This record gives structure tokens, C-alpha cells and sequence, in this order.
């Protein structure tokens, strides 16, 4: 029993955790990606300018 | 008993803590690849002016 349960719980719990870091895999790359669309059409210089604004 | 239960603990704690370290390397392999891409595309020199504003 102690073996059975035990390891299918083993079995199983790999099929959910590399399945929680797929949801983290695909959400991040949401993220990163519109970001990235983000960043580069509004300006590789207009973000330090806009930060640089400290008169 | 002593030694086959616990034994057998030990081959399925191997089994499961080689799991957790699995769980972490991969969810912090997106942590990487993710800032990875947002800091090279935000700007190798963008990260340091945006910092170095002291004005």
C-alpha cells in the first residue's frame, strides 16, 4: 500500500508540476513578449529620457 | 519493519526530492530566459542611465 499509493501519488505529481511550471512558462512569455512590443515601439531612448527628467 | 518501511522511505524521498530540485531549476530557467529577454531588448546601456539618474 504504502509503496502504491505512494508512488502513483509520485507518477501523478509529475504530471502537475511540470505542468505548473508550463503555466508559468506560457504566462511569462506573454508577459515578456508585450513587454518587448511594448518597450521597442515606444522608444529605445524616450524611456531614459523620460526617467532622466529630474530639473 | 524498521529497516523496509524506512528504506523504502528513502528510495521514495530520493524519488520526490529530486522532484522538488527538478521543480526548481525549471520554473527559475523561465525566471531566467524571462529576464533575459526583457533586459536585452529594454537596453544594455537603458538600465544603466535609467539607474544612474541622481540629478
Amino acid at each position: 500500500r504504502v509503496k502504491k499509493v505512494r508512488e502513483m501519488e509520485l507518477i501523478y505529481a509529475r504530471a502537475q508540476l511540470e505542468l505548473e511550471v508550463s503555466k508559468a512558462q506560457q504566462l511569462a512569455n506573454v508577459e515578456a513578449k508585450k513587454f518587448k512590443e511594448m518597450t521597442e515601439a515606444l522608444g529605445p531612448g524616450t524611456i531614459r529620457d523620460l526617467a532622466v527628467a529630474g530639473p
